């Protein structure tokens, strides 16, 4: 198909998935849009290494089971998370050093993948082992103080244990080609092909913000791992604003890449994300789409004025006012700044610079109009590919009032009939 | 004074005030801000009926004098809410009706005004009388079933209880002048003042949102009303998505009638509002001041590229990039798209239409740069009258790197010092 990520993304051989919490299961407004939008799972928090080994030697699957079981009941394959890490490790193995800490980190290896053996399809096996001080270099943790060898050892040894899944090494800010991460995460990658070393993937957690943007040289970053002979992966993809440029572009990056198996969102809603403030996911706190999800859509599916097919006459505003309140209309098409609307990043539909077209209610019927531009999802819009305009926080179309033509016809918001009174193109 | 709301109000001898919530006076950066702020008070809650008489003659003003103690303690006065009102009643006066009612309404008033006798400024009588259906008539209520005249009777008790006090009229949407209710307000207040009854104010609750949108023809209405012999009063005010314009012209319509005597804004922070989803006070929720707070200080204090005071170049995005995390830096002025930058009402200064001036971090030494619009407060920006710039997150201003002056010299968000290398000139 092509009305979901999932769908679309098949299209081209990849997966589009999301981080599944098993705390968030028993919300039907939660897994309604998980089970429909995404063919690949990874679970939150319930396979790291406190949550799965407890107690020394003491293995616990109930919570990643719950989430495994959910994914292959709705038809998603799962992406193991993660098998060895300097964070969130139970507090046994935080007194542990030296070769008594390598090897209960062999010990956690062998238990975590021989109970899921054959049921995985990727695995993080070593998650953010590179330090961030700019030197390119290791971080410094009790696993890297065993010896440098530990990253080559847990992967020989994940090996053995499930020669069917996919080994994958995870890191952030390994994005942008000239960081010295980056490349110290390439020589590493190239040095265990050469020798030998098992590993299969590099996964690109891409956590992207203000701090650490989003630059096109990712997709030259991706080739140049592609290029050692290991598949690469956007692993928790997240974007501070969640603009829409960006979602897109990182999209065709990936689909640029023969090699990118595909993308991973970090979560479904923004208020499940770890950074809801920063609103960075494909869909809102309601469960709505948002413009970035139409982005992302379009992307997948290889991918001014506005005006209305139905009726040919332009969106306008009546006497060019700038007046809150003032309800838009169908007229006669002429490049007029009162007929210029600027598609944003959020979404807005921008006229005179700063007012927004805007919906004063979420029912069938309700007034469309410009008011000043603040962020409301009612102020939000996604331009579909089958030429609709869907308000964001209403799900309702931009409709031209029983279907009318001619000038002076008001424009409301309707249930989506896909009429011609409903459809519009850019000019 | 001029750096507060309440003083920079009383140079005219006018008043700025907010709704305190006897809930949040343990807050103490609830309490800074108010007592700071403001110099009236409105009980949001603890005034009214079924708060001041939970039980038929008997009286509790445990939560009322919390409030008016608080008030009167920090140099503020305050406006009493409600006594006659068709929300909110007690369960026992939902039951009463016909002269019954009439009189429980009069017993309330003397119990209440009594309590408070020659304590209060301004007392909202009557409070939303009128309906919304359009026709500009009574609302349908237990208490207008009981005569037309219960408005009259409420305002004749109330002048004999407390005849210090100013008795207002209180109600929304009433402030277009073109509205049905607004009309109907005007010929009862016109009628009230031929026949000699006791009404010295009439409030504007003044909420304003997409749905009732804000318009200049407010201040036709003010003055209508002023013209009459009464004062008027903006009592709720509350713009949604708090547009810094908006805010501004509300602010001018008072000051420019004589009649006005004070705006209430109804509440601290957007997270203390009644509709928190609007985000339509004057501080957020960290209690940092909103672009809308400075925009209404500089119209009670009386009342494109950005230059360097002192290195006279512009706010500059090098090479004309529109890469997100390109920094920005002092240029020599000319007339480019690149050194072009829009102040919006949401507090934003643009570029290239989409792109937003945004700090990537909250401490000194932080990175200005540019990166796509998505509405942050770290993206939100104060342009005092004194020249500086403040970032409304951060609170720290914009500065040019070390006092540089040439072209290349970065920009960076650093403590505000009044220097020459911190105060900008729109032109
Ligand atoms: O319908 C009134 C008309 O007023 C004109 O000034 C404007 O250019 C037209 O686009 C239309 O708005
Ligand atoms: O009432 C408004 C609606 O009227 C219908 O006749 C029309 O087909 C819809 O698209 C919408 O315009
Ligand atoms: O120093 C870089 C300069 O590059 C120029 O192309 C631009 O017009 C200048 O405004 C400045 O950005
Ligand atoms: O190092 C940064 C600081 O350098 C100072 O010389 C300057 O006065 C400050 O405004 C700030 O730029």
């Amino acid at each position: 198909a092509e009305s979901t990520l999932g769908a679309a993304a098949a299209q081209s051989g990849r997966y589009f998935g999301t981080a599944i919490a098993s705390g968030k299961l028993g919300d039907s407004a939660y897994t309604t849009i998980a089970s429909r939008e995404f063919n690949m799972v990874t679970a939150e928090n319930e396979m790291k290494i406190d949550a799965t080994e407890p107690q020394r030697g003491q293995f616990n699957f109930s919570a990643g089971d719950r989430v495994y079981n959910w994914a292959v009941q709705n038809g998603k394959q799962v992406r193991g998370h993660t098998l060895a890490w300097h964070s969130q490790q139970p507090g046994w193995m935080q007194s542990l050093s030296g070769s008594t800490l390598r090897q209960a980190m062999i010990d956690h290896i062998n238990g975590v993948m021989g109970h899921y053996k054959g049921k995985i399809a990727q695995w993080d096996v070593v998650n953010e082992a590179f330090s961030d001080d700019g030197s390119g270099g290791r971080r410094d943790s009790n696993l890297q103080r065993t010896g440098n060898d530990w990253i080559e050892v847990a992967f020989r040894t994940a090996r053995a244990a499930d020669p069917a899944a996919k080994l994958c090494y995870n890191d952030y800010n390994i994005e942008n080609w000239t960081w010295a991460k980056t490349q110290g995460v390439y020589n590493m990658v190239r040095d265990f092909k050469q020798r030998g070393v098992p590993i299969d993937c590099v996964g690109f957690q891409s956590h992207f913000n203000s701090g650490s943007p989003y630059n096109s040289n990712f997709r030259t970053t991706l080739q140049n791992f592609a290029a050692l002979g290991v598949d690469v992966a956007i692993t928790e993809l997240d974007i501070q604003g969640a603009s829409s440029s960006t979602y897109a572009a990182v999209t065709n990056d990936c689909l640029a890449v023969s090699r990118c198996l595909g993308i991973t969102v970090w979560g479904v809603r923004d208020t499940d994300s770890w950074r809801s403030g920063d609103t960075p996911l494909l869909f809102n706190g309601d469960g709505s789409k948002k413009a970035a999800y139409t982005a992302v859509l379009n992307a997948l599916n290889g991918g001014g004025q506005i005006k209305g097919v139905g009726s040919g006459r332009c969106l306008d505003v009546p006497n060019a006012s700038t007046t809150d309140g003032t309800q838009v209309q169908l007229y006669d098409c002429h490049s007029a700044t009162n007929q210029q609307w600027t598609y944003t990043d959020a979404g807005e539909l921008r006229v005179y610079g700063d007012k927004c077209l805007d919906a004063a209610g979420t029912g069938n019927g309700t007034k469309v109009q410009i008011y000043s531009c603040w962020g409301g999802d009612n102020q939000k819009w996604r331009l579909n590919s089958d030429g609709s305009i869907v308000g964001v926080q209403s799900g309702l179309c931009l409709d031209a009032v029983g279907g009318g033509t001619a000038n002076g016809t008001l424009i409301q918001l309707y249930s989506c009939s896909n009429g011609s009174n409903q459809r519009w193109t850019r000019t």
